[PDB]
C-alpha cells in the first residue's frame, strides 16, 4: 500500500483544501501520513514552508476560536476524539467574507483542512477529550495571541451552527463576545 | 509563554536526543509545540529536512518494531495514551551496538526522541489505545518495509525489558522472532 492524498478545494470557501490521507488498517490499528513536502508543498507559495507542529489537548465542550493571523497557513486535524472544526472566511475583501464551513473530524473522517492566512480557525470538542494536530507555515517569528485577530465563536454576522450555546471558553474567547 | 525545548543527549546511546517541550495549561487543557525548524533542525545534518509526518493508532498490547533504515532520522512521541518507546543501537560500528534505552511517553512525560539512521525504532502500547506521532527527515524517497531492517522485538542479543511475553505483532515482526 502506497501513501495517497485525496485533495479537493472547498465548494464554499476559495483557497481552503480538504486533504484525505489513505490508511493501512490491520489487527494492530492504523498507519497514515498527515503530510509530506512532496504532495502538500504546492498548497503554499514558494519560499513558505511548514516548519512548526502543535498538539492541543482539550476536554469535552471546549471551543477554541475564532483565531487568525495575517501570515500563517495552517493544516489542521484531530488525531484522537472528535472536533467540529470550523473555518471562517476573515478576508475582508473576499466575496464570502464571514461565510464558514464545518468539518467534523474523527476516527471515521480523518481529514486535514488547509487554511490560507486571514482565515478564522476554530474547533469544538464533541468527544470526552480530543487531540488537535496542526502544522503551521509562515516566514519569520511565530504569531502568538498578541499578533492574532479574534472573532466571537457566536458572532451574529457569521452564524456558525455549534452543537451548544454554552461552551468552555478562555478569557480571550469571552472578551471577543462583548 | 514563549515556545521552549529542553534538549538532552542520551547517557546510553550517542546521537539519541531527548526533547522536552513546555506546555501552556488552562481551564481547557494544554497547548504544546512538538517541533520548529528554528529550534530542532540543528539535530539533523545540514541539508536533511523533516518533511514527513506520520501517525500510528495502536490497540493495547500492540508492539511495532524493531525497524530502521540507513538514511531516515526520526523524531518520535506519543500524543494520546502511553507507549514504551524503545530505541536500539543497530549501528554495527558503534561500541553500544545492540544496547537499548526505554522512554515511557505520555501527556505526563511528553518526551520526543531523535533517532539518527541505522537505529532500531520500537514502541509497545501499555494504554487502552495510543496515537504515536513521528517526523521523518531523509534525502530522496521514503524507505518502505522492503528498504528496512527489522530486529526481533525479543532478540536475546538486545534483551529489552518488555512488559509482556505475547504482544500483538505484524507478520514481519513475527517473522523476525523465528528468522
Ligand atoms: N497508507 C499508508 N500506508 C502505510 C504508511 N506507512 C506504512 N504503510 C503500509 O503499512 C504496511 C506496514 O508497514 P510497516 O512499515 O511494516 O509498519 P509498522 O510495523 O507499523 O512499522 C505496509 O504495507 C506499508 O506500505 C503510510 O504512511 N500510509
Ligand atoms: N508553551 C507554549 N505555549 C503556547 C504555545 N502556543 C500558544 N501558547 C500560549 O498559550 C496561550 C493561549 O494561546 P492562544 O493562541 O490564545 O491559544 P488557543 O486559544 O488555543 O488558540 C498564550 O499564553 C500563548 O502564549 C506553545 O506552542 N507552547
Ligand atoms: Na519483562
Amino acid at each position: 500500500m502506497a501513501i495517497e492524498f485525496d485533495i479537493q478545494e472547498s465548494k464554499i470557501l476559495k483557497g481552503v483544501y480538504i486533504i484525505t490521507p489513505n490508511k493501512f488498517r490491520d489487527l494492530r490499528g492504523e498507519i497514515w501520513t498527515a503530510f509530506t513536502d512532496e504532495y502538500l508543498s504546492k498548497l503554499v507559495p514558494d519560499g513558505i514552508k511548514f516548519k512548526h507542529d502543535k498538539f492541543i489537548n482539550s476536554h469535552f465542550n471546549v471551543l477554541r476560536g475564532i483565531h487568525g493571523d495575517v501570515k500563517t497557513y495552517k493544516l489542521v486535524t484531530c488525531v484522537y476524539g472528535e472536533v467540529h472544526q470550523v473555518v471562517v472566511d476573515c478576508r475582508k475583501d473576499s466575496p464570502t467574507y464571514l461565510k464558514w464551513e464545518k468539518f467534523i473530524i474523527s476516527y471515521k473522517n480523518q481529514q486535514l483542512i488547509l487554511l490560507p492566512p486571514n482565515m478564522g480557525n476554530s474547533h469544538y470538542v464533541s468527544s470526552a477529550a480530543a487531540v488537535y494536530y496542526y502544522k503551521l507555515a509562515y516566514e519569520g517569528e511565530y504569531m502568538d495571541a498578541p499578533d492574532q485577530f479574534t472573532y466571537a465563536w457566536n458572532d451574529e454576522r457569521i452564524g456558525i451552527d455549534w452543537p451548544t450555546n454554552t461552551p468552555i471558553l478562555s478569557d480571550r474567547d469571552i472578551l471577543a463576545t462583548k
